[PDB]
């Protein structure tokens, strides 16, 4: 009985997946990508990293087990890059980070850490979200709530439905708040707004989650750990989950990490000690290839300088490309102020296609959306601009 | 509240850990290692793999997300090497394997796969075990039982306490039975013995777990997937968990995989589909560096031939070294037939040190055991033989 009467299906990420090249033709693109891509639409390897995969093929003297907390060089710049550089919060000794098989893999380690030590029973998320989010958050029974910004039409943040939809539950409760701007809505609380809700993370109670994948890829690097920081010399307890998978040409090989923080180097050596057990049951100690090629890039000024331009570029085209989609419709389409997209950050963003508009594209079209209205501006190109600009019209 | 009144400590694997080089001196060795090591006691990188880490530094064209089931070349030889080569069970289409962050990381994915689909509430293990075993098996509430061989004195398998301690519970129940010979007792049911209990996995009910790390490293490669197979054209349902981490100079970077098998390519496309969700919440898709450097070694006759001698050698010294410890005591010690060790396989094996004998070594000795009587014959050398042969006497 691993056999009969099961049940079965689909992460709404197959959502185009294969069915995309399926039928064979000018497939615009499954704008609904899990990734960046160039004015070529190749998800490259980078260099900076390649530049280091040599360095470790050169001196990788062994390959013995790794501690269940990876490596804190990976850890210290993780640290340094989150909280930021100078904070003696860093040398307050009051946050630790283990290595973790990136993104979604650090949030689940958060979940059983959190079933224990923590007397929590839930996490309120955000509507719309990341659909693996309510899933790696159901792990320790823990059910998710849906707080509520992005109320649409001016596709812009309902501070309102939020503080409100938010304020709503219990002290011992967990919110989840991703770094800058969003999946599926490269949206956001500005400074004063981040600023606004922390006075509220505070007395209300809460305690922040903080999914931070995409970090400084959707922002110049900097408004990013402000997003977070602002909510940091403000708190007392928090849990940040990160992932270098995107921002580094790193996935495949699971990279980022989970960081615990408290007021006491006593309280955090402690909570962390149990956390180091959440892990010990999953994978027992990290996918090491990753950490290394990230500690290295990160601890090399020559190498860190190759990487940082690579990232910078990578931004160029989501700041830049984002614009494009819009003038082209300013020159065809012509049914709305598609401005939003242009300045509404990240490589993700939803649109006015009541699904049905989008079941449509797939068609004797060959456009591939995410039946939520979400497109990876990342799959949008110089070459596609055009047709994809014209796919849509007839769709309205 | 991620802060006060927690709880906290120690996987009984720190058990020497650091405290070993601690005090500074002729440290014999923390015979209680998590790994192999040479007549040097360096846990090398190999070559064969190194030979391929070049091949992928050469053609690693991208590095996009990996499917949540890794790669089935990794998968097909995983397959082929488990069940074995020829079985059209293979082309019965009736077992699938996902990639997984090795060993302990495939057994936990087994656990939540198994909470679902499966209406199971427990796994009976083996006494003595692998202490992360009852831990990555408590995940989905699921508590572990302790079945019971290795009754001691002739340190050899109690078929008896077993079939018996075994037969004991319920149909819908899970046993766990590691591949050949053991941690901490490179022990074992011979062929007829493996042979014996399957007639019993069968009508009794059960359904095998099968932790298979160490595979063909403790045996010439071959009696190994016999261990398993014997129990294979015999069953109907099973769950095998593997790890190339040892046998390949691969850990650090989490490698092996979890394999589901059924009678129907219908039933197994199905159970697997849900299994592909256990995972989707943990790490979301595998530590890819691993699979690749293992599919490659495995699909290259030139390269597979470098690796297979590397493994062969690697055996040489557990067949060979195992002997050694014994004649040396045949020439000093002289208080028992320490034969057992010599032929009682793997790189692990327990001894007649009521702990206390071993709290002892640590001493104005500098020997480091595992306070269970377990020593990694793997840490035993030409050079150490000697002193370590003489550490013990005074211990008795
Ligand atoms: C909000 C969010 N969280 C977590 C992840 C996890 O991704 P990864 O594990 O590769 O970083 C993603 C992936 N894009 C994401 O969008
Ligand atoms: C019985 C057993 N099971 C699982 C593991 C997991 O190890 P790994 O994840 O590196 O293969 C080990 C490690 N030696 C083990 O001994």
């Amino acid at each position: 009985m691993f056999e009969n009467i099961t049940a079965a299906p689909a992460d709404p990420i197959l959502g185009l997946a294969d069915l995309f090249r399926a039928d064979e033709r000018p497939g615009k693109i499954n704008l609904g990508i899990g990734v960046y891509k160039d004015e070529t639409g190749k998800t490259p390897v980078l260099t900076s990293v390649k530049k280091a995969e040599q360095y470790l093929l050169e001196n990788e003297t062994t390959k013995n087990y790794l501690g269940i907390d990876g490596i804190p060089e990976f850890g210290r710049c993780t640290q340094e890059l989150l909280f930021g550089k100078g904070s003696a919060l860093i040398n307050d000794k009051r946050a630790r980070t283990a290595q973790t098989p990136g993104g979604t893999g650090a949030l689940r380690v958060a979940a059983d850490f959190l079933a224990k030590n923590t007397s929590v029973k839930r996490v309120w998320v955000s509507n719309p979200s990341w659909p693996n989010h309510k899933s790696v958050f159901n792990s320790a029974g823990l059910e998710v709530r849906e707080y509520a910004y992005y109320d649409a039409e001016n596709h812009t943040l309902d501070f309102d439905a939020l503080i409100n939809s938010l304020n709503e539950a219990q002290a011992g409760d967990v919110v989840l708040f991703h770094g800058c701007c969003h999946n599926p809505t490269g949206i956001d609380p500005t400074l004063e707004q981040w600023q606004t809700l922390a006075q509220l993370s505070v007395e209300k109670g809460w305690l922040p989650l903080f999914d931070f994948a995409y970090q400084g890829f959707a922002r110049g690097l900097e408004e990013d750990a402000e997003g977070l920081r602002a909510f940091a010399a403000m708190h007392k307890e928090l849990i940040v989950a990160s992932s270098y998978s995107a921002n580094f040409g790193l996935y495949n090989e699971r990279v980022g990490a989970c960081t615990l923080v408290a007021a006491d180097s006593e309280t955090v050596d402690r909570a962390f000690s149990q956390m180091k057990a959440a892990i010990r049951a999953n994978y027992s100690n990290p996918p090491a290839h990753g950490a290394s090629v990230v500690a290295t890039i990160l601890s090399n000024d020559a190498l860190r300088a190759i990487w940082e331009q690579e990232l910078t570029d990578m931004r160029q085209r989501i700041q830049r490309m984002r614009q494009l989609f819009v003038n082209t419709l300013q020159e065809k389409g012509a049914n709305r102020d598609f401005s939003f997209i242009i300045k509404q950050n990240g490589m993700f963003s939803f649109s006015g296609l009541t699904k049905e508009q989008v079941l449509r594209l797939r068609e004797e079209f060959g456009v591939y959306a995410v039946a939520s209205g979400r497109v990876n501006v990342a799959g949008m190109t110089p070459d596609n601009m055009a047709p994809l600009c014209e796919a849509i019209v007839a769709v309205l």
